[PDB]
């Protein structure tokens, strides 16, 4: 699927944690049967993310409009499957609406991003708490305050997402998430001491640190599974409700 700052449409992450390798496993399991069965008016694609720092996993979701999410948030699989059974396998869930601020590439500023399981992204991703005060100071340092990435060895893309609303998290949020060549090109990158950090790193870091209204969650990930509406592609061949 292809992430661009015109994006119109609402930007859905469901974040999930939980606490041992077969809980992934099974998350992973469960958000597949969703997405091969998905076919929600308004729905437009979803990209299974599978956690590599820690366990947990990350859906995220294309949608037409939040009225089209919320369709779904009302249908009876959702409420009194999907909840529950996720509900048992995690420690946390968080269910988070966004709007596309701002993307970068390697090769141009604002270009646009493409996610799935064929390019082999190690894809590194943050939510952010933000004072309500400081959200578009937050936005413009991780965004165009990051413009230095583009020279990053390894460095593949860049989306900045605002956070609108969500389940499972209060007050104001944004989220980074990055595109890497491998584990390696993005923990040498991460761990840069502070002579080989550039300046830009260092100004964008601290205004955002200044803003932080809370503990971050970061994580890593593998894209193990993306599917589009309408698409002729599942996990399994057997419907599963």
């Amino acid at each position: 699927p292809i992430i661009s700052a015109e994006d119109k449409h609402l930007t859905v992450l469901n974040l999930f944690t939980t606490d041992t390798p077969e809980k992934q496993g099974k998350l992973i399991e469960e958000m597949t049967k969703i997405v091969d069965a998905a076919t929600y008016e308004g729905w437009m694609s979803s990209t299974v993310h599978s956690g590599v720092d820690s366990h947990g996993t990350l859906n995220f979701i294309q949608w037409r409009s939040g009225e089209d999410l919320e369709k779904r948030y009302a249908g009876e699989e959702f409420k009194h499957r999907t909840l529950p059974v996720f509900g048992e396998i995690t420690t946390s869930i968080r269910l988070m609406q966004n709007e596309v601020a701002h993307t970068l590439t390697s090769d141009a500023l604002g270009g646009k991003i493409e996610i799935g399981p064929g390019r082999d992204d190690y894809t590194v991703f943050t939510v952010f708490p933000v004072t309500p005060q400081g959200q578009d100071e937050a936005l413009d340092a991780l965004g165009p305050g990051q413009a230095f990435l583009a020279q990053v060895p390894g460095f593949r893309a860049h989306v900045v997402l605002k956070g609108l609303r969500a389940r499972g998290l209060e007050g104001a949020f944004v989220i980074s998430y990055s595109q890497w060549d491998s584990k390696q090109a993005w923990e040498a990158y991460r761990d840069q001491a502070p002579q080989d950090q550039d300046e830009a790193r260092k100004a964008a870091v601290g205004r955002v640190r200044a803003v932080v209204a809370g503990e971050p969650y970061s994580n890593t990930y593998q894209v193990v599974h993306t599917r589009s509406a309408g698409e002729k592609l599942a996990a399994a061949l057997e419907h599963h409700h």
